């Protein structure tokens, strides 16, 4: 008969007086200390059930998986996507788009050799580019995102972008500004009060324009692809989707139409660019702050692999310390703190509470990555979190940065391959120094909201 407890809201504003839009994660955690790991919060007029720590999140998303498999709102992205595409759909749409995308991703070689060689080759152009700097002092931002983007772009668009291409650069700028915006106070305030704020001047309009620009681009590529489409041989993800469109025109409740094509392709391009990009970014800063951890990775690379051969994905099994470090980077980086919002499909019973149909659910993925029962020093950067006393790699059940449950990151295979081979080919060739001193490096997040954004920095790439 009852909603979980939480602080008393006010009309329209909800729990505004208890939330700090600069630090929403620290706000919900603070309310947690008082109310328990399972509480109700009103983000303006939206009613939201928050789940903190491993047990509550798992119990929701794994044990009652089917009830918690809907999608709640992320307002900024909703403005553009409007319930279309894979990421921000629900019900029958998501289930259909999700299964298409997974099967197609498998068909383009994901988690197999075709994509390994494409990443290996693409990692080559990155080294080359990084040498083309001659150890000068640079922003690594768009060096990483150009290399990262090209992997998913081979798959969605059919071929890589050229690095000098001015439109490519413009797209990666759109992506980074959009994403960043969601991590700002204004972006979080935008989560409570969007119905008024969408009609107002400020940083949000900029975000809309970048998203529109990204939509403008995919929508053009598609018109192109439609006219040289060869139905028995797809060049790309766009082709595959267009073929499925034909096969299904005689079904009027099909999910396969133009609008879901544009939006899903956008999902992949955006998610397959900015996540790995940002994680590599954060990860570089972390290693520079911790140069002792940097040397053991080097040591372990020089012995399983060498100077000679390109690193390959299966090289990880014999490289326990490097895998611990990659996990610890993802663990500390905390890409999305509050996950993507969930919602219950139906009236649901959960631990003595009742959630009416339609209730938004925040599973706080950041609080699982920081759960004290699973990690000895949660707020520190410490590879030993993923190693035994033997130095073998150890799994954690709270390593959930890709989430869990019905709506899990189906990009996981790809990201993990990319994360591994990109971290490893770069450090094979380079060691990192910064203009700044290891004890003076700020590894605290620049922005925390929907995403976790590392501070702006510069570094140099010096050969080995
Ligand atoms: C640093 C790497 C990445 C992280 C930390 C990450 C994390 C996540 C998270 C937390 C979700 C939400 C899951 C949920 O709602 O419970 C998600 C979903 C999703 N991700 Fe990733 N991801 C990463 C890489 C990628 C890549 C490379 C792709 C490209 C194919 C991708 C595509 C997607 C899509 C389409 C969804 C929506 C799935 C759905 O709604 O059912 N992600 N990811
Ligand atoms: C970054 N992402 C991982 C989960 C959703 C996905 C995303 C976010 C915004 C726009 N498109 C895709």
């Amino acid at each position: 008969g009852k909603l979980p407890p939480g602080p008393t809201p006010l009309p329209f504003i909800g729990n505004y007086l208890q939330l700090n839009t600069e630090q929403m994660y620290n706000s919900l955690m603070k309310i947690s200390e008082r109310y328990g790991p399972v509480f109700t919060i009103h983000l303006g007029p939206r009613r939201v059930v928050v789940l903190c720590g491993h047990d509550a999140v798992k119990e929701a998303l794994v044990d009652q998986a089917e009830e918690f498999s809907g999608r709640g709102e992320q307002a900024t992205f909703d403005w553009l996507f409007k319930g279309y595409g894979v990421a921000f759909s629900n019900g029958e749409r998501a289930k259909q788009l999700r299964r298409f995308s997974i099967a197609t991703l498998r068909g383009f070689g994901v988690g197999k050799r075709g994509i390994e060689e494409r990443i290996q080759e693409e990692a080559g152009f990155l080294i080359d580019a990084l040498r083309g700097t001659h150890g000068a002092n640079i922003d690594p931002t768009f060096f990483l995102s150009r290399t990262v983007s090209n992997v998913i772009s081979s798959i969605v668009f059919g071929d890589r972008f050229d690095y000098e291409d001015k439109e490519f650069l413009s797209l990666l700028r759109m992506m980074l500004g959009s994403f960043q915006f969601t991590a700002t106070s204004t972006g979080q305030l935008y989560e409570m009060f969007s119905s008024v704020m969408k009609h107002l001047p400020g940083p949000q309009q900029q975000a809309f324009k970048e998203l529109q620009g990204l939509e403008d681009f995919i929508a053009k590529k598609v018109e192109h692809n439609q006219r040289t489409l060869d139905p028995n041989s797809p060049r790309d993800f766009i082709d595959s989707f267009l073929i499925r469109m034909q096969e299904e025109e005689k079904n009027p409740n099909t999910e396969f139409y133009l609008k879901n094509l544009v939006m899903t392709t956008l999902n992949l391009f955006f998610a397959g660019t900015e996540t790995v990009s940002t994680t590599l970014r954060y990860g570089f800063l972390l290693l520079m702050k911790h140069p002792e951890v940097e040397a053991k990775v080097h040591e372990e690379i020089d012995r399983v692999i060498g100077k000679n051969r390109q690193p390959k994905f299966e090289d990880r099994a014999k490289m326990p310390y490097t895998e611990a470090v990659i996990h610890e980077i993802q663990r500390f980086g905390d890409m999305l703190p509050m996950g993507l919002a969930h919602r219950v499909n139906k009236d649901t019973k959960f631990r003595d509470f009742f959630l009416p149909k339609g209730t938004e659910v925040f599973p706080m993925l950041g609080s699982v990555l920081r759960d004290p029962r699973f990690f000895s020093n949660p707020r520190d950067f410490n590879p030993q979190h993923f190693l035994d006393k033997k130095g073998q790699f150890k799994k954690s059940d709270a390593f959930v940065p890709f989430s869990i449950g019905k709506r899990y990151c189906f990009g996981e295979g790809l990201a993990r391959m990319e994360l591994f081979l990109f971290f490893t080919t770069i450090m094979q060739n380079f060691r990192f120094k910064s203009p700044q001193s290891p004890k003076d490096i700020d590894v605290s997040p620049k922005h925390v909201g929907f995403a976790t954004i590392p501070r702006n920095y510069t570094m140099s790439f010096l050969p080995r």
